[PDB]
């Protein structure tokens, strides 16, 4: 095909090239102003309605989603389902502009295809951010009828003595403008206080008008305890939190890493990722007794990996890392390869194939 002619240029040529030429950062930056452009191959793959799902108050056009990272000031939306993502989720977004942490930040480990990165929240602020969305909200508003919604993950600032007050924050200023919004969660009197603070989210969520009513979710990292897994299972299906990402990023340093950089702070993302992730899917998925719908991170570079993060119980997966090494071409890949092995694997759809293996 056609299809698969640029995969394999994007893949074996144009990313390694490029890759080879820009510091990581000047990637990421100069790949949001493309996107931003629209400055990409036309709709190649015209989703079948075997990848539709309808979960979070939402029809969702197809399961694959851009994770939080790439777009984290909302500058690149329409470009983003343009490349042919299912639904975008923007952010992190903190309250008040912030700059990250000093460069160099991000580093590329193209033998294990991951990435590190520590950008440290660097956030445009809910201020610049909401304007963004509000000068384009009446296109979101269709595009989201039209089943392609948009998420928006919500920080908070770094030197915040009140996390769950910025997390609040966001909920008022771009809830309004969100279909779900997310907050991640690190390690947990820690129930107690995970409890105080979602309870809190959900207030404020709760406040406002209905139709502009954002679903709420929790991500989570896979370098979580048992316990700790355990307890936020617990909290989720007490308050009612409508679903949960899983997962971030580790801080972990899987055995067999090559990289020249596999030492650097920060977290890693990418292939190293996948099957922690898978498993923390399938761990989360059975503390919630198939309950609460998951979107499932990490490591997805194909149909394969996307389906097996379905299996364990993902009802929506994101990507970002393996955009990094494939290029734009990698969404309309991994729609093509999972519909394949839906069909190969006797399911009429996506929806069929949520948390298959607990089966
Ligand atoms: C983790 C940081 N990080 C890194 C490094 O670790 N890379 N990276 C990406 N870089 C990209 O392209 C660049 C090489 C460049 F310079 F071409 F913009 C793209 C991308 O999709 N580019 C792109 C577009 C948008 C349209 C048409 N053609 C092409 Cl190639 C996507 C990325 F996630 C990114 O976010
Ligand atoms: C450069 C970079 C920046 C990221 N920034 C954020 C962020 O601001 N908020 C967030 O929740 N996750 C962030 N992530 C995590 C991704 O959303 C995703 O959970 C993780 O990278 C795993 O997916 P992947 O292996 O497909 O990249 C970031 C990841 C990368 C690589
Ligand atoms: O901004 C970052 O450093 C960042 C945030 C996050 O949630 N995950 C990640 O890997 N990096």
């Amino acid at each position: 095909a056609m299809a698969t002619g640029d995969e394999r240029f994007y893949a074996e040529h144009l990313m390694p090239t490029l890759q080879g030429l820009l510091d990581p950062e000047s990637a990421h930056r100069l790949a949001v102003r493309f996107t931003s452009l629209g400055l990409l191959p036309r709709a190649r793959f015209q989703d079948s309605d075997m990848l539709e799902v309808r979960v979070l108050g939402h029809k969702f056009r197809n399961p694959v989603g851009i994770a939080a990272g790439f777009d984290k000031h909302g500058e690149a939306v329409d470009g983003l389902y343009k490349m042919g993502f299912g639904f975008v989720e923007i952010g992190s977004v903190t309250p008040k502009p912030q700059e990250g942490n000093p460069r160099p930040r991000v580093f590329r480990l193209p033998e294990d295809q991951a990435v590190i990165n520590r950008y440290g929240f660097n956030s445009h602020g809910l201020s610049v951010v909401e304007h963004r969305l509000r000068a384009r909200q009446q296109k979101q508003a269709k595009l989201t009828e039209d089943g392609l919604p948009l998420g928006v993950n919500l920080g908070k600032n770094k030197t915040s003595v009140d996390a769950a007050e910025d997390y609040a924050e966001g909920v008022r200023v771009l809830g309004p403008l969100a279909d779900y919004l997310v907050v991640n969660v690190s390690s947990p009197q820690g129930k107690a206080e995970l409890r105080r603070l979602l309870t809190k989210v959900l207030q404020e969520r709760d406040g406002l008008r209905r139709v502009h009513r954002p679903a709420v979710l929790v991500k989570i990292a896979p370098d979580l305890t048992s316990q700790d897994k355990e307890d936020i299972a617990s909290v989720v299906k007490e308050l009612g939190i409508d679903g949960l990402i899983v997962t971030n990023t580790t801080v972990s340093r899987p055995a067999g890493l090559q990289g020249a950089l596999r030492s650097e702070t920060g977290g890693l993302s990418g292939k190293p990722l996948r099957d922690l992730s898978t498993q923390t899917i399938r761990e989360m998925y059975a503390l919630t007794q198939g309950r609460v719908p998951i979107i499932g991170v990490g490591g997805v570079s194909s149909g394969q990996d996307a389906l097996e993060k379905i299996r364990a119980g993902a009802s929506l997966v994101q990507l970002y890392t393996a955009l990094t090494f494939w290029g734009p071409p990698v969404v309309g890949k991994v729609k093509r390869e999972l519909e394949a092995l839906l069909k190969e694997q006797g399911f009429g759809g996506v929806t069929d194939a949520i948390g298959a293996d607990h089966r």
